[PDB]
């Protein structure tokens, strides 16, 4: 559960959504590792 990914609006489109998308799987794995 992403407390604040990126998300986007209702626009979406395959660029913003892959956008906040890979920023979610960028979140998740800092996340799970918090090193410096």
């Amino acid at each position: 559960y992403p407390i604040k990914p990126e998300a986007p609006g209702e626009d979406a489109s395959p660029e913003e959504l892959n956008r906040y998308y890979a920023s979610l799987r960028h979140y998740l794995n800092l996340v799970t590792r918090q090193r410096y």
